[PDB]
């Protein structure tokens, strides 16, 4: 009874506690499962130190609230309270203080030690990931003969540079259909934002949020039954082929669908909106708050980590529960076969998906890591509780899977090192152009100094209100300047400085990198 | 007589613009032999069209030099007679005009096109020496029976952590050792100038090569011997360890030698002299001309390169035939061995020295292509000169080489991935920092305009002169400004453009070498 106690001391919510028998599931399930499971759980591991080490600079930057000179300014009725801001399509800074409380958390340069540390834990991921795939390579045999694959039946049953370029059409004009969803959240929060105003925009961002993870999550099964039929349009001469370019197709998909607001919010959002004289239009772009956007994107992330987490794991509880119940209601003693096969089975692709929802969430943790600390913790969490559904689904919901052999994870792993070389760059642009703690430093380095400062060490704005000067979240030309509403030293010298921070850290962390893979090698000495 | 038709048809100054029998010299030499030459056919073969396109560059820049408003400018003696350089240590540019004349061929459009055709070059440099690669592995059986290799005499001879930390302890003092004598070539200019003053700066540069040039041609020999002595010093535990340790330490004092007074010139000769209030004190850094020192940098390379070229190539030439000649003299019917014996033996190394002169040459290709873009039509020149003289040297003046199997040049192969990866970022910088093309195209794209322009579309100073305002190669804040001789919105809105310039080219030369790397199967379809 191998599957008896492969449910009782694995696979069940009571033994989530408890580790996983990697040798007892290599013998049952095969050694794809196996492995797997094993990175499943090395990510888990991997992702507990980033959490706790994020949870220490999210400690440091909530001490340091107290101390956080331009939120207590903004909360300082006395200066907060004069802040006049310009509209977006006046609003003071006062209902936004206390975002400004939970916004310096959110820039603090303990958050710019834990990028550098999430670099780093990034490096160190998949150089121990390599070497335990060897290991588990010399311990399960995983290295045997690869005999030439057998063509898939539909590929023979037809017996084609044409079609792939069609295929990869259909496939860029659905990359631009979600972008055109995604500008149509755009229209969204410019639609809802009026009937929110009459602070609004924190229950704008939130809905947003919410309404952008929902049709994330429609679109993903719509996307999953079009690629799979344009997939069997498509001729691969055997099923490896099939299922690589079906793993590129899916990932580029899911790629842009989940991480398209968040690179808006990122690098699009408020970055484009010039000043109120002769504003940018399409139409009207989304403006954002003088901290910038990180507190956004913040929520964003929260939102659709802990969403996914929450709802994609009852939906894997309960749809091969709920397939289960429904071929049971169709109709006591039943044999094993009888008993097995009234349940759904686990098809060609089996983990594709589960493979594909980690990579999704390594992407959510590692490319966006700049914005909150605490994304590894509640992802920590995730990957505990996906242990278990998973195991749960492969052993009690769907039948058994077909053993296959995999020494590897496949096209997921090279896929994962291109992520880390976006996610490095991306987490620098974070730093710079997202986070505003660039011109933070800059001022508290260059602009105190007396030359600079004083311590020692249509036109509807007339309608909509009766304020002379507002203030905008631009380093423009103030009133008084010889070009007025212009560009000045302030904004360039900003630039500059985020796109030097940029250059440094991308130079010096792949340096790091590089001298990480050299030093540490691939195989173990015990191996 | 395989040796007779090896030197009629091959290895003769008279059959030069000949194919070489490289099955022929497989079978007579080795393997490691025939890769070798192939690799630099190869490499020859690329350079030729690297050259084409770099002479084409040339060609255009040369062409433009007509229309060189700057340079004209410089000569037109209305202006630039009127122009007044403050001192380095007053002279006017008319001194530099024929300079900027060959200075503004240096830094053209075209120069940059070429730097991005470079960038496309040396991708596709690789993959398709690695085709090549599999190919002869698959034709002359290069993947053969790697039995454990045998311990070296020495290492058992006497049967070491903290051995192998002094070793990189000396390695580095050394580096440092090279290093000051690089500063002291920065003495030597600075000490020789005013002598030469009494343009002077040109025949300056051309002496500081060089000495440079012969400063490290002395140091190479002395570094090769104490190297050797370091390494037998050392126990590795087998030859391929001992082959791989010499090709770093080897490697890594030749790139800081050869290199040292090439990234001082493109990125640290001018770059920090302040203003003549207050200058940088070490003693008073080197200046530069207000076109930049990317002539400098071109003059530099193009000693280095031509000296090491003939220089180099007769040495190999001669050396061995003095040995030869002196060994003849020690002291007329002789039999093979007694003719054979009585030539130098080439030794456990090899190739070694020849595959280091060749990554010198990629590095000094590559690395500072952005300087001039005639590099490549010299170093293919060098490349067909370099394959007679190798291959004379193997057949008539030193004794045949022990067969050996390599199926890759070995760990230069890796050594040249990084030059890759170093050497896109080093082009950026150069055509950013080194080269003045990115302050001439914000002018002509930003201050043209009628807001910036005109057009529609101690004190030695009093001592030394008796001149009133004199102009300075900087962007710093002219008299009349309220924070005069400090820094403006010019200087850091060109910091701004070079930094996005270097980020924007990085990012996307990094994706089309990643594009073509991918698309470019590492194995040809034939083979
Ligand atoms: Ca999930
Ligand atoms: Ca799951
Ligand atoms: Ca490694
Ligand atoms: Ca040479
Ligand atoms: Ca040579
Ligand atoms: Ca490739």
């Amino acid at each position: 009874s191998e599957r008896y106690l492969l449910y009782r001391e694995w696979a069940h919510p009571r033994s989530i506690y408890k580790k996983q028998p990697l040798d007892l599931i290599r013998k049952y399930y095969g050694e794809k499962i196996g492995i797997y499971f094993a990175w499943l759980g090395y990510y888990t591991q991997m992702l507990l130190l980033a959490a706790v080490v994020g949870v220490a600079c999210f400690l440091y930057g909530y001490l340091d609230q107290d101390n956080c000179t331009w939120s207590k300014e903004v909360c300082d009725p006395d200066i907060g309270g004069q802040i006049l801001m310009c509209p977006q399509c006046f609003w003071r800074l006062n209902i936004t203080c206390e975002s400004s409380k939970k916004l310096c958390i959110f820039d603090s340069f303990g958050t710019l030690i834990f990028a550098v540390f999430m670099g780093v834990w990034v490096t160190l991921f998949l150089e121990f990931w390599k070497r335990r795939q060897a290991e588990l390579e010399y311990e399960w045999d995983t290295v045997e003969l690869q005999q030439e694959e057998q063509a898939r039946p539909e590929y023979e049953a037809q017996c084609k540079c044409i079609r792939v370029t069609l295929c990869a059409s259909a496939v860029f004009f659905w990359i631009l259909l979600i972008i055109a969803s995604v500008i149509g959240i755009i229209v969204y929060r410019l639609s809802v934002f009026i009937v929110f105003s009459t602070t609004p925009q924190m229950a704008t961002s939130i809905t947003a949020s919410i309404i952008s993870a929902i049709i994330i999550m429609i679109l993903n099964t719509i996307y999953e039954k079009v690629a799979i039929m344009i997939t069997n349009f498509e001729l691969p001469r055997t099923q490896t082929d099939y299922e690589n370019s079906l793993t590129m197709k899916m990932f580029l998909f899911q790629f842009v669908n989940y991480y398209s607001s968040c690179f808006y919010i990122a690098f699009f959002k408020g970055k484009f909106v010039g000043y109120p004289g002769d504003p940018v239009y399409l139409y009207r772009s989304e403006e954002c708050d003088p901290g910038g956007c990180l507190l956004e994107l913040t929520t964003q992330l929260t939102i659709i980590m802990g969403g996914k987490a929450i709802w994609n794991n009852i939906a894997e509880v309960l749809l091969p529960w709920v397939m289960n119940l429904i071929g049971r209601y169709k109709r006591k003693i039943t044999p094993r076969w009888e008993q097995d096969y009234h349940l759904q089975p686990m098809g060609k692709l089996g983990l594709f998906y589960e493979y594909l929802e980690m990579i999704i969430q390594f992407g959510f943790v590692t490319l966006f890591v700049a914005s909150f600390p605490l994304a590894p913790l509640l992802a920590l969490v995730n990957n505990i509780l996906e242990i278990r559904v998973d195991a749960w689904k492969l052993t009690t919901q769907f039948r058994r899977m077909v053993p296959e052999k995999a020494q590897d994870i496949g096209a997921w792993q090279p896929i994962m090192q291109g992520i880390a070389i976006l996610a490095v760059v991306t987490n620098a642009m974070i730093i710079a152009f997202t986070s505003d703690m660039i011109p933070r430093l800059v001022y508290y380095w260059s602009f105190s100094i007396p030359p600079y400062g004083d311590h020692t060490y249509e036109n509807p704005y007339i309608g909509l209100g009766n304020y002379t000067l507002c203030r905008y979240r631009d380093f423009r030309n103030p009133p008084g300047h010889p070009q007025e509403y212009k560009h000045n030293i302030y904004y360039w010298h900003v630039i500059a400085a985020k796109l030097a921070f940029i250059i440094v850290m991308e130079h010096i962390i792949y340096s790091v990198k590089f001298f990480i893979s050299y030093a540490i090698p691939d195989v173990s000495k015990i191996t």
